[PDB]
């Protein structure tokens, strides 16, 4: 049966966006992602011919292009730099954004779940790499290299593929098959043939723009991204005390069926999905303030997508002008299998931050559509998110902020989630407060010494931006620790306070040798003398003795040669809660194959 | 929602030296094998032909299993310009025309597939090497689409086992109440050298013409190609409905092995994992377990593994020793990777058909790394009667049904698994619709154009010629005919109290007889205003009322012919007959290729 699920990671790369939080700030500014053609990608002047629909040409030089493409770290993941030379980088950049999402989880592979039964969905569309299309080896080998021995599937549904994917990820979730899923989608442009057939059968716009909702609409913009989450039962996820992003109540998908031509879309399997999609979420449309619409920008789409929708939500209220509409792809362009993964991110970050972005090129609206006629109300700048008070069936009642996406496949396919807010309870006894006399301990690893410094560096930015406090040690601690794998290069540190710590690790950062309650060391050089100093129970007795009274510099000492700890029985009593740090930092060179 | 018993209706497929599924238990009960060497219409293989093993840009292998007619296809039938057909990838247009073949063996249009048009759609595939590009959601788009259907439409892929884990994804989408009735199957086409240039690179095919499933000498498989799909439906709606059932499916798992000593590498206690879960979901014993239909891939890794995964589920509930089956269809017809679970799924159904075990080649000399005396398994060597397993579960004698189970493993570690259970139907044949020359039956055959309907004839007359039909089918092929086929625009129609008239007057028609007893002749395309004015009137429902209820059947055809429209389901006022498996339309055979 139908039951609350909930995320708990998130991560993603999007253009002009190497993470969520850059997104953020580009969805707050109202900026424009699209950009040119890189040139090392290919030259766009040879192929640029001006005639729409054109064979073996195209008509457009703008796109959704994201940085580091050919970047990768195979030694992370022990693979030879030929094996990731001949893998695609979908695949790369899948692993890479999976990794992150579970490390913003606060969870590391071996304690995500003790049954190891966690389910990979990922959707694809797109295998243009000379090496062939081979969409599975992007899950598996992401259940191979972490041991995820649940479903591992890939989906293919055209524009909806990633969305599709979260369906099935909630479905196997309901029926038992898994406890935890890894849900996403990836999309990139390494060949000129994907702009090719795109523009002899003419669906993109010729501007930079994809004027979702506005007029003028001529098409939608190409554009890269991948992105995944980590998918959770609400329950169990309250227990563990892990921070949730937000609620899913419920998914449908279905098919448009037969139209009055191929790709043409129904506003009535639309409308049918939506009414399904909030049955299934037991939600009333009325109480829905936000609607990330698919929004591509075509003249023929968007009035049948507002049709589609409006028929829905009359079907239970018939008030006007009350809800919110707008799509992230007027910023970052259709990406197409990711553009429901990046629709989910946006709503995501917008119920964190409680606030409505600005949807692009909607201040003239389109004039074959009457929105006044309609619930919907397009955004078009930057709005605090109100809670929607109603008045259904003769009862006042405040609601929390609900919102759904809706993406819909160039031949028909059709999906639609519904998402809701978490209210945490009024829980805050802070029994792990963090002071002089009960110091924190703050654990940095890392492969080499380069990336344990740029670890430093990033975890200072995440302080400095973040304004982060006192009261969020205790929660840092926990996540460093019980979050993050213990690699070769280790560091540790003991803080007080928050400014102790922001010293201390600007001391490390700059070249200064010796530092109060600073340690470093390897464990590579560590193997026989780990064994002789583990052989002995009294390695266990004397790690609980000296953890309880208290001595945690030698502690600190041991760990940083190589002693395994869990870190859990130091807190015998309640448990802090997971938070959001910045991930590993994957070195970035370049591999390539040749055609 | 909880498990329940789904039932298959309908089943189709093409498979090497096999154009049906007729042809393909002709093979396997003769324990053909269906390899053969590389046809000169996909590219030479001398070129490319080196003898070493794990070369760049070569291959060292021959042989393979190819299926006839694969850039053939019928456009005009579903509305298909010649150009967009050229430009569509051959996997979908075979997918369409088998999806469309086995809702016609269902005895089922897709007008009357279900009202509500919730028909889901699941096909497995993972080569998409055409040149204008991979795309896989159209194989399924494409089929809702043309036929309507509003519900689920998915492509998966998850390496060799695709279509048994879109098979599970159907049934979980019907046990949700998703859907009600879903289309699954699976199709791999070898269309590019680089199919094989690249099996060859890592060294997986064997060098030989044969993939010896458990036997000695393995030394990996062959490469094959097969397309085919089931139609799925709830068993208690498909019983009251009175259509056929090939088999009932009774539970389904899927998962990964994890993390091995090397990427590819099985992992035995994952498989036994996944067997034991499918057991637990479906309710079924394992002693109960007559017949198993294993991956079988002939490498020398793989096969102990497997025996050792399967043993281990086995022995967790029973301890007895060599009381089931084993066998593979891939030493029959080889690896066909995405449809090697449809495959052996449709080798299951016709084994309870017929009530057989089919010879698996190549095992004769058993592989010495495993001993199978020490396994529940008996690989199956000879044809013979399968018997229904007669056990002491739990201090209890009962004789169970013949149950078996399929297990499909991908390369990347994804694995699957399905149950099924044979459908024993009730003592109900009262069979009050028995025809009789007092009670002739209605016969009516309808096709595009002439040629067609006369091959249409051909099949038919062939049909009942080797299985052996009597007069005790005719009620049940008339529905068929008349509820379970489109009304065309060549048409035609017989009435027969008896099998032998038919027979008859269908060889006349075959033969330059232009006038034949109870037959008549006629085409809808110049007849639209004279139908208009026709049905213009309410005396057109009355009177065909009447003249059905009367006995007036003649002239009911001589207008059913023109192009009147008529709904048969009145003609049958008290019970229902059940629909049978008669051959499906036979599509034109045209060329279409593109050019890279």
């Amino acid at each position: 049966v139908v039951r609350d699920v909930a995320i708990i990671g998130l991560s993603g790369r999007y253009p002009q966006a190497k993470n969520v939080d850059e997104f953020w700030n580009r969805l707050k500014e109202g900026k424009n992602c699209i950009s040119e053609i890189p040139k090392d990608r290919w030259d766009w002047q040879s192929f640029f011919d001006e005639e729409k629909g054109k064979k073996e040409s195209m008509y457009t030089k703008w796109g959704g292009f994201i940085d580091d493409m050919d970047k990768f770290d195979p030694l992370f993941f022990q693979i030879s730099p030929k094996e990731a030379e001949e893998m695609d980088p979908q695949e790369r950049l899948f692993l890479q954004e999976a990794y992150a999402s579970i490390e913003d989880a606060g969870y590391t592979p071996t304690t995500l779940c003790e049954s190891r039964k966690v389910g990979v969905f990922v959707g694809v569309m797109n295998g243009n790499y000379p090496t062939g299309a081979t969409y599975w080896s992007i899950a598996n080998r992401l259940s191979y290299l972490l041991n995820f021995q649940g479903p591992s599937v890939a989906v293919d549904t055209a524009c909806s593929a990633s969305l599709t994917a979260i369906h099935f990820a909630l479905e196997s979730l309901y029926s038992g098959t898994s406890e935890c899923a890894i849900a996403g989608g990836v999309n990139l442009i390494v060949d000129p043939v994907h702009y090719m057939k795109l523009s002899a059968l003419t669906m993109l716009s010729p501007s930079n723009q994809c004027k979702s909702f506005g007029d003028q609409a001529d098409g939608f913009v190409d554009g890269e991204g991948v992105g995944a989450i980590v998918l959770k039962p609400l329950d169990k996820a309250i227990a563990d005390g892990d921070h949730i992003y937000g609620v899913i109540k419920g998914s449908m998908m279905n098919a448009g069926g037969k139209t009055n031509g191929y790709t043409v879309p129904n506003p009535q399997a639309q409308a049918q999905l939506v009414a399904d999609a909030l049955q299934r979420a037991n939600v009333h449309a009325r109480t829905v303030s936000y609607l990330e619409a698919h929004g591509t920008g075509t003249e023929l789409g968007d009035p049948i997508e507002v049709a589609g929708l409006t028929r829905a939500f009359e079907k239970d209220t018939q008030d006007k002008q009350f809800c919110a509409l707008g799509s992230a792809k007027s910023n970052i362009g259709h990406c197409e299998s990711a553009a429901g993964i990046a629709g989910v991110t946006k709503i995501l970050l917008q119920l964190k931050h409680a606030q409505l972005v600005p949807s692009l090129h909607s201040r003239t609206l389109n004039p074959n559509i009457d929105f006044t006629k309609t619930p919907f109300v397009v955004q078009q700048e930057l709005a605090e998110w109100r809670r929607p008070i109603v008045e259904i069936n003769g009862t006042t009642n405040e609601y929390p902020r609900i919102a759904g996406i809706s993406s819909f496949g160039a031949g028909g396919s059709n999906a639609h989630v519904i998402i809701e807010e978490y209210i945490p309870e009024e829980q805050k006894q802070s029994s792990l407060k963090i002071t002089p006399q009960n110091p924190a301990i703050f654990v940095l690893s890392a492969k080499n010494a380069e990336r344990l410094y740029e670890i430093v560096q990033q975890l200072l930015a995440f302080i400095q931006e973040h304004s982060l406090s006192d009261e969020h040690l205790a929660d840092m601690a926990y996540t460093l620790q019980v979050g993050r794998v213990a690699m070769e290069e280790r560091i540790a540190v003991i803080a007080g306070t928050m400014k102790e710590l922001q010293q201390k690790l600007t001391a490390y950062v700059k070249g200064q040798e010796h530092i109060a309650d600073l340690y470093r060391g390897q464990v590579n050089r560590n193997q026989e003398m780990l064994d002789i100093l583990t052989s002995d129970d009294e390695l266990e007795e004397t790690i609980a003795r000296w953890m309880e009274r208290g001595k945690y510099s030698k502690l600190l000492d041991l760990w940083v040669k190589g002693l395994s700890i869990d870190w859990n029985k130091l807190y015998q009593e309640e448990q802090p809660g997971r938070i959001s740090l910045p991930t590993y930092p994957f070195a970035k060179e370049s591999y390539w194959t040749h055609a």
